[PDB]
């Protein structure tokens, strides 16, 4: 399982799930809603899979977590156009994790 010492981590993932621009993000990307994704975007990734790998030791560091996180974000640019909706969210989102993990880097 986690390592206390990752607990930061927990609270950074948490607060973004709780963000006004998650929506998009907080579980894998859904063929049932968006088609042609994973033609495209080699390794989704999303913030439920991140709890569930950081809450069950799938992380050993904060690099880890952190290079998922940039990863969801990394991937909504790739797909998603600047101005959609979706690709507006992943901007706010990238500060938002930039902010909260420079008060620790
Ligand atoms: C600004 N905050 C939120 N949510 C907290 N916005 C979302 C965004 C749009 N929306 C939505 C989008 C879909 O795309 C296929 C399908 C769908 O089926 C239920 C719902 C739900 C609301
Ligand atoms: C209502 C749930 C929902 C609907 C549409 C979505 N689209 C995306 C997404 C993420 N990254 N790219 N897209 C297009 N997440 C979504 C979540």
């Amino acid at each position: 399982s986690m390592h206390s010492d990752l607990t930061f981590c927990e609270i950074i993932l948490m607060e973004m799930e709780s963000h006004d621009a998650a929506w998009p993000f907080l579980e894998p990307v859904n063929p049932r809603l968006v088609s042609g994704y994973r033609r495209i975007i080699k390794n989704p990734m999303d913030f439920s899979t991140m709890r569930h790998r950081l809450s069950r030791g799938g992380y050993t560091s904060s690099e880890e977590f952190a290079a998922d996180a940039l990863l969801v974000f990394d991937n909504c640019q790739t797909f998603n156009e600047d101005d959609s909706e979706v690709g507006k969210a992943g901007h706010i989102m990238r500060r938002f994790f930039e902010s909260r993990w420079e008060e620790f880097y």
